[PDB]
């Protein structure tokens, strides 16, 4: 038997952060107040803008629907 | 001197095309008549789906601004 997952590659997309937030690539902080990072659109992995040139394109979940 | 360019990678999406259109990629008709293919938001490529995985990442295009 298998899950079934979504599988692609990462959609970012700046993000509004309302809270502080690091980034799931290098542990950093997203500095700031507004448009700290980027969020995946699918996956809602957070990266800085420079980590975004650094992360594996893959992006899957498990669709728990 | 040089032209600015908007260099980055494609961020297609899929696409209801409203008249025949082609692949960009591999010249064959967007079959169907909804979501026939993936249309880049930045520089308007058109793909078939099988084709995205096809085509480079590199998305350019010059900034007529
Ligand atoms: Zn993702
Ligand atoms: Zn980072
Ligand atoms: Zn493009
Ligand atoms: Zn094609």
């Amino acid at each position: 038997g298998s899950r079934r997952a979504s599988v692609g590659s990462h959609r970012f997309k700046v993000y509004n952060y309302m809270s502080p937030t690091f980034c799931d690539h290098c542990g950093s902080l997203l500095w700031g107040l507004v448009k700290q990072g980027l969020k995946c659109e699918d996956c809602g992995m957070n990266v800085h803008h420079k980590c975004r040139e650094k992360v594996a394109n893959l992006c899957e979940f498990i669709v728990t629907d």
